[PDB]
């Protein structure tokens, strides 16, 4: 484990003694799209229908919001607290430029996200800006998700299946997803009619998990390595796009090729840790 204890407060829980944990590294390596910096340095943030607010102190961690129970069975495992990332590092620094990465990016961990919200929010992110996605996101959560409040103002949870399942093609249109909209309709009427299982779908084995997750409209190789390692755990994942590709061939000779092939040569390169690799490589390029 990646912290010593925890000590309940009247309104928050303080994580004590922390390693490899650094807000930042966390919140801004392009991982998620409901969390921001305050002007104070603390982030807030909207998951599993919660707001959320973290401040690191010194060695600790202060999540605001939450108790010890709250800890115990959803905040520990959504920081993925249980996995030492001290280790993660050591072996890819047997890499030079991932050593030099995870000096840099010392505080990244994976989060474990929600399945279905990642689902979607990858599926809007498609060539997309995030001013863009978090906008499309909060659109539907205000329209469909459930009312919450925090300090006084208001935030909405991600909509359930069951109310997003109502809106029809045009309605993702008003909400901002663009040409997306059709993909989100489909996707979403396909995991509320269990056409496709998510829990099934997460339960198994990296590539099988993949190839299972590209069936959805509005999902190719690069959305589905997102959704399986921020949501599924499937750590061998390497997202690729145009960008990423030109990383690559600059930085490790890759040959001018599809993005498929891109994909396979830095899973070849990075072994069973490339989704680690890359968040690292990527958050120091």
């Amino acid at each position: 484990m990646d912290f010593d204890m925890i000590e309940e407060k009247k309104d928050s829980v303080i994580v004590r003694n922390v390693e490899n944990f650094e807000l930042k590294d966390i919140f801004d390596c392009g991982q998620c799209f409901r969390w921001h910096r305050q002007e104070n340095g603390n982030y807030i943030g909207i998951a599993f229908e919660k707001v959320v607010e973290v401040q690191k102190i010194g060695e600790d961690v202060v999540i605001y919001n939450i108790n010890e129970e709250e800890f115990k069975n959803v905040w520990s495992e959504y920081f993925d607290l249980y996995r030492d990332y001290g280790e993660i590092k050591k072996e890819l620094s047997r890499d030079p430029l991932l050593k030099k990465s995870v000096d840099f990016g010392e505080g990244i961990r994976i989060l474990r996200q929600d399945p279905f919200e990642i689902l979607l929010s990858f599926i809007i992110s498609a060539n997309n800006r995030i001013p863009m996605i978090k906008k499309c996101i909060n659109n539907i959560s205000e329209k469909a998700g459930k009312k919450l409040e925090y300090k006084g103002k208001i935030y909405y949870a991600f909509p359930t299946v069951d109310k997003l399942h109502e809106f029809t093609e045009k309605d993702f249109e008003e909400c901002t997803a663009g040409f997306r909209a059709k993909y989100l309709k489909d996707t979403v009427d396909r995991i509320y009619n269990g056409e496709l299982n998510l829990e099934y779908i997460k339960s198994l084995n990296d590539n099988e998990c993949h190839e299972e997750l590209k069936k959805f409209m509005g999902v190719g190789p690069k959305v589905a390595d997102c959704i399986m390692l921020f949501s599924m755990q499937k750590y061998s994942a390497f997202p690729v796009d145009t960008w990423v590709k030109k990383a690559m061939m600059s930085l490790y000779v890759a040959p001018d090729v599809s993005l498929k092939k891109i994909r396979d040569f830095g899973r070849e390169k990075f072994g069973s840790l490339s989704g680690f690799a890359q968040q690292y490589l990527f958050y120091y390029a």
